[PDB]
């Protein structure tokens, strides 16, 4: 397992604009694309996202694409991030995962934001961070995939997505 399989079974594929959990304009493998509720604003950000008129819709090819520089700008985002880097640089290989899952769902500043669950992985309180983790409105509104990456800090081990 890595931080690409792990991620493309976390959000999915789809070829068509969609919705996400948010509700918002999204395509591919979580590729957020617009936050306004304006579907011709989604497929605007689309064509430029893309390099072509899509209609809304892109190929597998595209889907992945797109994916990569996702990946890639969270890796970098985390590395340039003064609160990130450290946790990061802390810790070992599946739990680095874990995190760059993270910001990959809500951006580098809403993780930067869970100050103290932040610590405690620094600290290597597993048990303690897995459990600060949870009171966040992002355990309410998607348990499941919350519970994955949560365990996988607890862990440090691919087992949730076994
Ligand atoms: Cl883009
Ligand atoms: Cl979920």
């Amino acid at each position: 397992m890595n931080i690409f399989e792990m991620l493309r079974i976390d959000e999915g594929l789809r070829l068509k604009i969609y919705k996400d959990t948010e509700g918002y304009y999204t395509i591919g493998i979580g590729h957020l694309l617009t936050k306004s509720p304006s579907l011709n604003a989604a497929k605007s950000e689309l064509d430029k996202a893309i390099g072509r008129n899509t209609n809304g819709v892109i190929d597998k090819d595209e889907a992945e694409k797109l994916f990569n520089q996702d990946v890639d700008a969270a890796v970098r985002g985390i590395l340039r991030n003064a609160k990130l880097k450290p946790v990061y640089d802390s810790l070992d290989a599946v739990r680095r995962a874990a995190l760059i899952n993270m910001v990959f769902q809500m951006g580098e500043t809403g993780v930067a934001g869970f100050t103290n669950s932040l610590r405690m992985l620094q600290q290597k309180r597993w048990d303690e961070a897995a459990v600060n983790l949870a009171k966040s409105r992002w355990y309410n509104q998607t348990p499941n995939r919350a519970k994955r990456v949560i365990t996988t800090f607890r862990t440090g081990t691919w087992d949730a997505y076994k």
